[PDB]
């Protein structure tokens, strides 16, 4: 398991949590030096447990699919909650079996469905460490509209931060003040899968991408990623989604 506490949290301990979150994910190959996530893992070992503690010391445990860094659901006191999706339903046969009930949320984990449930796109949802504190607190007592938005915070401050160093850095800047994510942040989130694919495909194409990727950059500019010498590949991405899951 990995575990982050918001009390005493500062950019340092957050970064160290995000470091642990990346290191808990297993892999047997790096591709251009980037850990490559497994095509699949079997039974309970597919699932990473994150213990998260809000500023007051209350806690949820979040189950993460180690092959893709998707949140399956979480344990809040004695009630387990899981997205309405086959993967999460699978996950529920291995994690938090001893919860007193299990609730299935009325949406999948997809950013699109979570946005409808929340009634606002990610662009307009502040994120940061204080926002991650709100979100932990929310998920402690069921409320599905509120949870949509608490989960969109949670995905971005954990999973999306572990995937990209840039988004980890965006969170660390917001240690004490929330802020809507930059467009570049939405851009990377949306591109994770195509980047993972084109990183893997570059490797017998002399590090050239078969299909270029369009991103927005940190300065709000549209930019095009064409091979593995780009900063996105060299510095930014930290985990690759296996093409055997794309
Ligand atoms: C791989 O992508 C790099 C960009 O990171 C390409 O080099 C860039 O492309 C043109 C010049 O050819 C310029 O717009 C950029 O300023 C270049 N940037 C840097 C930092 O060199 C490179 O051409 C691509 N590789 C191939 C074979 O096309
Ligand atoms: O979309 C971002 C969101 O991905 C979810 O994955 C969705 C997937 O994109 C969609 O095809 C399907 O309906 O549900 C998937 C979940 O199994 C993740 O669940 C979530 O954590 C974010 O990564």
């Amino acid at each position: 398991d990995v575990s982050f506490r918001l009390s005493g949290a500062d950019p340092s301990s957050y970064g160290m949590f995000i470091k642990d979150l990346r290191n808990a994910l297993p892999h047997t190959e790096k591709v251009y030096n980037i850990p490559l996530l497994l095509p699949s893992v079997s039974g309970a070992g597919r699932y990473l447990l994150m213990h998260l503690f809000n500023y007051d010391g209350n806690t949820i445990t979040v189950a993460v699919d180690v092959t893709n860094v998707y949140i399956m659901g979480y344990l809040a006191l004695t009630t387990s909650y899981f997205f309405n999706e086959p993967a999460a339903d699978l996950a529920s046969q291995y994690v938090f079996r001893s919860a007193r009930r299990k609730i299935t949320l009325p949406y999948s984990g997809n950013y699109e469905r979570l946005q409808i449930a929340a009634g606002k796109p990610r662009e307009k949802i502040p994120i940061g460490l204080p926002a991650l504190d709100t979100a932990i607190s929310t998920l402690l007592h069921y409320d599905s509209t509120a949870a949509a938005g608490a989960l969109l915070v949670l995905i971005q401050t954990t999973a999306e931060a572990a995937r990209f160093k840039y988004i980890e850095q965006q969170i660390q800047e917001r240690a004490y003040r929330d802020e809507v994510p930059s467009s570049a942040t939405i851009s990377l989130e949306n591109s994770w899968s195509g980047l993972s694919k084109q990183i893997q495909l570059a490797q017998g194409n002399n590090g050239v991408f078969r299909t270029p990727t369009v991103l927005v950059d940190s300065k709000g500019n549209r930019v095009q990623i064409t091979n593995v010498t780009s900063n996105v590949v060299t510095s930014n991405i930290q985990l690759l989604l296996n093409t055997k899951n794309i």
